[PDB]
């Protein structure tokens, strides 16, 4: 129901929230460019990059993505981004680490830390017959021209 | 300057104060107490502070948490399941775990002892670099 108010009880009736925090964060702007995982409000969210963006593409929406601070995103390998060292990356299913700061360019293998274990090839040998065995036992090329 | 008219010029703050109301996603940021902590799980609203959900927060850290049932995950954000690592293929609900989402493995790379055969000669060890390269 509507009840009377007073003169300067306003603030009992009322209650105003606290001024406008600062835009700590930067702003997206096309004038910039921008490297792989820098940092940009735009539209009041956060988002990051994935690819290096030269000045003057609009905001493509394939290109950034959203910006949560708790995860772990081990993106797979792009040729586009300027990747720091100890970095991971994803690339054909098997993980990967960055030697140093690595300019864009195609994947070498010649700059990236592996991992290494033993494994047991599946073999079978159709046309190239007598395929069998595996590296353990010295014998992962068993196979004859049929 | 008496302006109750306004908005009471408050003191600046560039991170978001934990609450009671609002509901957090897993990964979100709060301030607490002076300290920043992140979010483990999907927490609804009017939970309390409990403290095993929140941990505190460095920039420079790197985690590999164990999968849960309640939490919302981000395209290629990597869990730990059965002492093996697995990445997401898309943005997923909360939900029990499932292959068909979550990538099979993430693996390293085979090394092999290769045999050289009276017909065909083989490889090179498999390596990514030097890859099984058999001829006649």
């Amino acid at each position: 129901v509507l009840r009377p108010v007073l003169v300067g009880g306003l603030p009992g009736c009322v209650n105003l929230p606290s001024n406008d925090d600062c835009q700590c964060w930067p702003l997206w702007s096309s004038d910039n460019a921008y490297s792989f995982g820098d940092v940009v409000q735009q539209g009041g969210v956060l988002y990051t990059a994935n690819r290096d963006i030269p000045p003057g593409t609009p905001f493509l929406a394939g290109d950034w993505t959203v910006y949560t601070p708790g995860a772990t995103l081990v993106p797979p390998h792009r040729e586009d981004a300027s990747y720091q060292q100890y970095q991971a990356v994803n690339f054909n299913d098997k993980l990967y680490t960055a030697r140093t700061d690595l300019p864009p360019g195609p994947f070498d293998p010649a700059n990236w830390q592996e991992i290494s274990v033993e494994g047991l090839v599946e073999v079978a040998d159709s046309s190239t017959i007598d395929f069998s065995g595996d590296g353990s036992a010295s014998d992962p090329l068993t196979a004859a021209v049929k």
